């Protein structure tokens, strides 16, 4: 297994057709979940599973430019079930990530960090136990 936090280098930076796949087991009474995609300081594309916000199951993504926080977008289908194991895939598409969970489409994020060859790491986060976390191109 591999301590979390977990960082992913993804050398060269993400391209299209770049599918990173993540293997891990939710904690009992998680809070959080959270890939971080990174160009340096920056957050390109933040994947964050709330599992308590307001009695509330939530996804929120976002970017992070300058250490601001830009405008969220939520998803309320939420996949994760704490104690249970997960598959996370996110195909990087042309024009925005692709999210997968357990073997069926969640979102997708439209890029907003444009120099995808700068997004360089993935950070992994939050109540999991982390199996696997690994990229191929399709
Ligand atoms: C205005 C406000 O209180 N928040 C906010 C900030 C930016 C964008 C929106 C929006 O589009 O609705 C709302 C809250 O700000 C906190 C602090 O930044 C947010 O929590 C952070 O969320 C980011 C992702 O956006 C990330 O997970 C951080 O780890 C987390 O602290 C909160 O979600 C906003 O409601």
């Amino acid at each position: 297994p591999l301590i979390v936090p977990y960082n992913l280098p993804l050398p060269g930076g993400v391209v299209p057709r770049m599918l990173i796949t993540i293997l891990g087991t939710v904690k009992p009474n998680a809070n959080r979940i959270a890939l971080d995609f990174q160009r340096g300081n920056d957050v390109a594309f933040h994947f964050n599973p709330r599992f308590n916000e307001n009695n509330r199951r939530v996804i929120v993504c976002n970017t992070k430019l300058d250490n601001n926080w830009g405008r969220e977008e939520r998803q309320s289908v939420f996949p994760f079930e704490s104690g249970k194991p997960f598959k996370i895939q996110v195909l990087v598409e042309p024009d925005h990530f692709k999210v997968a969970v357990n073997d069926a489409h969640l979102l997708q994020y439209n890029h907003r960090v444009k120099k995808l060859n700068e997004i360089s790491k993935l950070g992994i986060s939050g109540d999991i136990d982390l199996t696997s976390a690994s990229y191929t191109m399709i």
